[PDB]
């Protein structure tokens, strides 16, 4: 069901990029995650802590999820994928073009299929 | 327990994405949707079918997911950054930079978060030594 993350971000870079959705609630984490753990899934309200301490294209190492049950893959799935997107477009804006920011701009493009349920038929 | 999306692109240009895919079970769509949508579940071994009806670069509302129930959002999130990510990466390509694939490929970073359950007796003995 819906799975609550805490995000302790302590660069203010990443927290920005995680959304309310369905299946996830992010929040501010307000404990450190040694906190966290000692106080209990029942008392926190939250399923796993974010931890990332550094700019990861520094350090892609300074970032961990912490959960008190071993959290289904999908968890970590789509924490993953939105540092790795907003990661790749910060490397490439890197790049030594002098008009590399127009051109990422310009073609940006950001899809939200729509999802539906068919009719039913039966 | 992964999902199998059948894929139904009117344009062939977007399956390869989805050939080495973690999380889902993408397959070439065999019928319409509107036809699995008819034949249920059980007779069509399916959960939902992406179906993509122009290029994306020309009409890029020309996409949908239908499922027999409702799906966790996280699939369309996925199925809709895999496509805008090639999206994106097919306009970049397409100004006058030498080497821009190689360039585009290696800028890619792939972080997979390491996920850690917290360290934490009744049936098991202790040990021997304590
Ligand atoms: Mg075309």
């Amino acid at each position: 069901d819906m799975k609550t993350i805490a995000i302790a971000d302590r660069t203010g870079e990443y927290e920005q990029l995680f959304k309310e959705n369905d299946e996830f609630r992010f929040v501010h984490a307000e404990k450190t995650a040694e906190e966290y753990r000692k106080m209990g899934a029942d008392k926190s309200g939250i399923d796993a802590v974010l931890e990332i301490r550094q700019d990861l294209l520094e350090d892609p190492n300074a970032v961990a999820i912490y959960g008190y049950k071993q959290l289904p893959a999908s968890v970590s799935n789509h924490i993953s994928r939105i540092l790795s997107d907003y990661l790749s477009d910060k490397k490439i804006a890197s790049y030594n073009i002098p008009d590399i920011k127009q051109i990422l701009a310009d073609s940006k493009i950001e899809l939200s299929v729509h999802t539906y349920k068919w009719s039913e038929d039966g």
